[PDB]
């Protein structure tokens, strides 16, 4: 019934982006807000009416922000995530997400504490770069089918490290905490991966925990340890839908850091979410619902 509103806005800089305001926004409250980072071939409808985060956002008072990658900016509107030039904080996409971020928080009113980057695929990679660059900003981050910081610096890398994953992640990783600069902290992350994904092989998804693993050791150093080793793993099953494995990564303080969903059969998709999109799988668990709770129990 209550129903919120989806409108488009233009940062500054000319970045695209829209944004849903739910019902219950009225300016009094801070409310989170989550930067959802579409996939190669998508733009900001079919991004949220895939995931259907809008309905999340309505149903958990916070707003939504899909920044759009034009097709002059990338042949596939894919994230430049593989470009030297989009992987530094201070310039390129990386600043022109920051930037959405800070035109939302002008106008309205944005618990800092509480500003989620995710995506899917070339999404996901950025959403990777955006809490390596700007973990000032983003509370925690969600990777869906995505790949570790640089797992390709040039594009002449990128589908290699798509079919067989990117460097060394410990050294990937101490490479996203040197990203980081002075405001380096530790970002939570969620990845979600399908086991038959053909587009972004699976070994990425294992890649991005193991590269967090070490950047968030990393950004506890100058008291808390944290190792790509699962500490608590389940099996789950979707009635009448996929199975999928859960991977729990805590630090020594006792806290989630990292978590990991590996889709049994899910190819290259957002799991979970609606045929109204593309790249969803609807058999999946609900990323969408999964990544939101993850968040919101990771401010920042
Ligand atoms: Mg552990």
């Amino acid at each position: 019934g209550p129903a919120g509103q989806f409108i488009r806005d233009t940062a500054p800089d000319g970045r695209v982006y829209k944004l849903y305001i739910p019902s219950g926004y009225n300016g009094s409250t801070p409310l989170p807000l989550v930067v959802m980072l579409h996939g190669c071939t998508q733009n900001p409808d079919d991004f949220a009416a895939g995931t259907e985060m809008n309905v999340y956002a309505e149903q958990n008072n916070f707003l939504v922000a899909y920044p759009e990658q034009p097709s002059s900016a990338n042949l596939n509107k894919c994230w430049n995530w593989f470009d030297s030039n989009h992987q530094s904080r201070g310039r390129g996409e990386p600043a022109s997400i920051a930037g959405v971020v800070e035109d939302v928080k002008r106008n309205y009113s944005v618990d800092s504490r509480r500003v989620y980057a995710a995506g899917l695929s070339a999404g996901g990679a950025m959403s990777v770069i955006m809490g390596a660059t700007y973990p000032d900003v983003f509370a925690a981050i969600g990777v869906g089918s995505g790949l570790e910081y640089k797992a390709a610096t040039s594009m002449t890398s990128a589908y290699m490290a798509m079919i067989n994953g990117g460097p060394d992640p410990v050294q990937q990783g101490n490479l996203a905490y040197q990203a980081m600069g002075s405001h380096a902290r530790v970002v939570p992350v969620i990845v979600f991966h399908g086991t038959s994904d053909y587009t972004v092989y699976p070994v990425n998804g294992h890649q991005v925990i193991s590269q967090w693993a070490q950047t968030n050791d990393r950004a506890g150093d100058g008291n808390n340890h944290i190792d790509d080793q699962a500490d608590v793993t389940m099996n789950g099953s979707v009635p009448n839908g996929r199975t999928y494995t859960r991977y729990l990564y805590k630090d020594q303080n006792g806290n989630v850091v990292m978590e990991k969903i590996m889709v049994n059969g899910m190819g290259h998709a957002w799991s979970g979410g609606s045929t109204a999109g593309t790249y969803t799988d609807p058999a999946g668990p609900e990323a969408s619902s999964m990544m939101w709770s993850f968040f919101v129990n990771h401010p920042k």
